[PDB]
């Protein structure tokens, strides 16, 4: 019997958002529910709608509490909703595990590795900077490094599909040049493309072998990776702004992309994203979790649990915190070598410093937008 | 049009309502519905938390730019919370437009396509006697499309605090939980066809019929029952199956030439265009305030025409008098319309919201008034706070949790 | 109500037909019908057909009378029965927004943009005649150059595509080593080719990275545009001979194409090609107006009203105008470092010079064919 | 044979027909029907304006680059009025090499497949009754396939000027406004089909029997009004549906056995491909005037053959009888041949082109003169101005415009 719900927000110095259920016998479960920019949108969603109806329930029907926000909202998927739904799962299956007195990965079905691969981010003004970045990440051990840098020449950007396709390959082949093959070399592109730039751009890079270029072209139509796939060997990743396999079940049974980047907080959580990796594992597409700052600790070690499990697991991102965003969130998972592990402990092995957190009140931030040289609102 | 003030208002009277009023440097006020049946608040707070600040700098001329600014700048792209904000931008947006223009909303989408707009009631009963009569009451009201429910026999709720018999008008029930009703598709099957029998027995054809499925089969149960009412010539039958996967409705399609309408629950064109495209559907029942305003719906009703889909708008007591006002210059221009829905709006909600549509014979035409011919008394909005409100859900015999 | 629906036109020096409508109160409207080649034939579908059934009607009713003349005549499409319907529709939005007290592009949306991108014409005998026009354009301060050139070796004209096939790529080599990238490079191929040729065109063109290559084949058969698009990645145009949204709705659908070149004059108007617009934004196309001296002024305004606000707006052709074209046509858009704009006045914000025009008699003048070495009648 | 003079005629005996005439150096003259109902000034100015000064140097004998010419020559290519046009001078340039030849022109087309060609005709009424009483008057004139309608009880014009009961002959009003109709396609889904059961009650089978849908349906409609004729075996039912998107055949096809006719409005086969490869259609109705003449037409049939569609060539009275003397040698060659139709012509129209087909007992069969075996009298033309007249508009009870 859960007899709290409780919602959290704090900010350092970034916002999160936590939910965080109490059964009767003092078990305890934590969930992420954090969505960039849109914080306080969540928060209500659950403090006022779903956290109440979560009080005379028993914690152990984690598919059914699933089942009866997911259809009983009666409009069903979207972002805020998806992200409210997740927290209330993630925090019933940390339940359950401490009840079980096991660490969520063994409840999955078990470890199928011994190490979780991680991807570090590296970025520069310049090629030089990028080089030394890569050099300095690659020094502290991932195996596996995300690479930008600036093109020659909310927060509105601007932007040149044109000048980044000229010049970005230039950035693959000086990493290559300096520091070898082995490493995995991964690239975003951040929607910023038509399909068949995106086709172009793949082509152009072939010749560097990257591990993934990731969102290519806006994915509200999967119809739209067609005409990459059809041109590029280059491998595809996308989907850090799924919230249902609704929004790439097309991408994944057409054979349109090789990872699948939907996240715990943001795809359902542990429930809907077993089945999106499930469904993915049957045309061989890999699972690439986004890993950014704005996904709090909480997801972090479910994430490290879950990709610890999953057969068909690709990567994960790894972005990293601030020692300022960790202290609100003690943590007992590891990094050795380009591999995490999560804890040892019962349940996701996280816990919610409350009182620090009271410390840090919400401050409003938003995401950038984009536009061309002519104003028109671009995809950021 | 400097953009100086954007304020969310949250009143009940009596069911919940998200209103955006957004006042120009000049004074112009252009008011936008972000009702959200069940999670009110959301919208409220993705309004006047996260939106409604950036709304302050801006031009309010620029609507296209404002509507891409949020829907693409918003990075996480669709959803019910996320469109009903925007659609309430853009309601408020393309009021403020015409009120600039001086003209009423339907002259600036291109003029009106018909002298007025149909719009269908709901009739009910715990029986079909019942039902009957619910008919013949409101044909003697003029209406030209009536839709008809009736209960299943055995299947009564036992709830002793049950709305129960009203409850096709106002599903929403104040309170904390979900009412919980419990479906057995079986009885349906077996009855419901009975139902549109005897009103076309007792009152022939003529009067165009519509019924409502509420998501509750599979993809061949609807098709059979849609086979087992063709004698009836439907005007619709109305959310067969669930549609997140779109391709469940090829089934129907494949069997039956009952005609078919969803839409309601529909925030985007990307929830419909497989539908719409492989024609699935003859009627899109998507709504300004939930699918994207003016704008994004005239793109989709647009779309559906090539293919010959009509719109059949949602219209029940969970839109506001605004998006409601907003629906008929919409239904005016729009020349592949089909039907409107019109839920009653109770006195009390309406001397919220003073308006100038009007109703003659089973036919509506909104305001001949500039913009949307609708107002928002924030006096009396004031009395009434918000009250937590919920729909159901229903389980099967099972235990289930199942598709309310 | 309408009280005057006139035809007018006038050659100086080439031929424009021009629709005039009037109502009670004295609003007036414009609206270009101009159809090169035939254009007497659209004077008469609109003097003898269409004109005295716009008397007794309201201005207001835009759609309306659009579904009158588009239904109502029966035989449904096509290029003159579209050119007439389209300046109908033209000259009512012109009355419409005038009413309104606005500038066109104001009752679309507002505008998406700050300017509207155009490109330009350059020609030559030989590679070095090309150049030094681009860069005399260059200097002139387009962003955006269409680049033809001889190849070594009604008006009817010859055709070699295997010289074309051949020699062409060499052009835009010349270009590029010449002037950087940065600017847009675009090409019209003038239907010459068939689809396997235009597939090897766009392949060895790939080097250059073309903004596009424009009418590749002919599009009866929007079949035929497949097997170009399954084997190049060099984008592409098409749509300045349609009328229709039936004559692209597969080219778009199937993601054959990058641009749209549809017309207002020639494809329906400010509501046919709004339509067009916004169904070519789903598949991520964009629009590629075709701005030639055959569409008066009358149609370039509107269509920078339409530029202004179009969300998918790519680019719009500028081919340009004559003193002795625009005197007859008092306009108030503006150009600006590759940049135009429309108006600020209310409507389209576009004059027709009726006595001017009445020193200008109708001249007959068609457009060339092309026929192969052979004599075989081909595509010009 | 050089082409030295090419000339358009309009003439209204009483109602409009252009007449094409092209004369060569030997004086061999041939003519084509260019005639395009309620536009036709347009085509006259396509053919005199712009067309003829460039058939004025040319080879007579190079029928298919003449055609080509024009076709691609026209930059913008397809379309009523173009093609209206083009098809004018490929039949007067098929007339011309026929006379050259000495020959009927079937004969060159690869001579008669057949004996004869089947014609239907129309019958109308008010009532029942009265069409079939119009049913058994043209089944004692030898018809064996008849087309039958009949009005729909509450939907009578209340217009005073209606040719009204008439109008199904000559639905092209004189004046300057199109007459307006209202549509109700509920009516007519529940009415029709008592039609069909009255006239195979009275009159058995035996007879072809066909029907014109007059594009008023959407796709399920049509595929419900298909399913509910199918008792009646029609030899055809005719215009279901707008066919712009061809797709839109497809629900049709997947719900009923009932055969389908379309192609009145089509000018080329680009209107029709889709339609026959995924056939979706029995009968194809794209006509000599309409569909691009002899050259353009041999094409649409034989492609059609490859399906098993077979021709069923629209003939009202807006083809003058060159088209239909036209129609008739195409009709006794073309293998995959279906029926003819054939609107009569009062005598009036008859005498301004003298003509020599034959009818007996229900089969057609044009000259065995050379070239088309038709004429052209431009001193009773002369006699009979141009005079405005419009097909109608259909509008719903809406007042939404519709198809008419
Ligand atoms: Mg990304
Ligand atoms: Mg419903
Ligand atoms: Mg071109
Ligand atoms: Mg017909």
């Amino acid at each position: 019997k859960i007899v709290k719900a409780e919602v959290f927000v704090t900010c350092p110095g970034r916002n999160f958002v936590t939910l965080k259920i109490t059964t009767e016998d003092g078990i305890t479960g934590l969930g992420d529910a954090t969505l960039n920019g849109r914080e306080l949108s969540v928060a209500s969603y659950l403090q006022d709608h779903l956290c109440p109806q979560l009080i005379g329930r028993d914690a152990h029907r984690i598919e059914d509490i699933w089942q009866f926000f997911y259809k009983g909202a009666y409009w069903r998927r979207g972002p805020v909703t998806m992200s409210a739904i997740s927290a209330v799962d993630m925090a019933l299956w940390d339940i359950k595990a401490k009840a079980a007195n096991m660490p969520l990965y063994q409840l999955l079905g078990g470890a199928s590795r011994e190490g979780v691969m991680v991807y570090c981010h590296t970025t520069g003004h310049s090629i030089d900077e990028a080089l030394d970045d890569y050099a300095r990440h690659q020094e502290l051990g991932f195996k596996a490094i995300r690479v930008q840098c600036g093109i020659p020449g909310p927060e509105e950007q601007l932007w040149s599909t044109e000048k980044y396709l000229d010049f970005m390959p230039k950035l693959f082949d000086a990493v290559r040049n300096k520091f070898g093959f082995d490493e995995h070399l991964l690239h975003d592109m951040h929607h910023r493309l038509t399909p068949i730039e995106a086709a172009r751009f793949g082509k152009s890079i072939e010749d560097y072998r990257m591990f993934w270029m990731e969102d290519p072209t806006p994915a509200e139509n999967q119809e739209c990776f067609r005409l990459i796939r059809q041109h590029t060997v280059t491998p595809i990743a996308v989907g850090e702004v799924f919230n249902s396999i609704w929004d790439c079940k097309q991408l994944i049974e057409e054979q349109l992309i090789d990872y699948i980047r939907t996240t715990l907080t943001h795809a359902g959580g542990i429930t809907g994203m077993r089945r999106i990796a499930d469904f993915a594992s049957l045309y061989q597409v890999r699972t690439g979790s986004h890993g950014p700052s704005d996904l709090s600790p909480v997801c972090m070690a479910a994430a490290l649990h879950f990709d610890l499990w999953v057969p068909n697991f690709g990567v994960q991102e790894y972005m990293g915190y601030s020692e300022q965003m960790l202290e609100v969130f003690p943590h007992n998972w590891t990094f050795d070598n380009g591999y995490m592990h999560p804890g040892e402990k019962p349940g996701l092995g996280i816990e919610f410093d409350e009182k620090l957190a009271a410390k840090y009140p919400y401050e409003p931030a938003y995401l950038p937008v984009a536009r061309l040289e002519d104003g028109t609102l671009w995809n950021w």
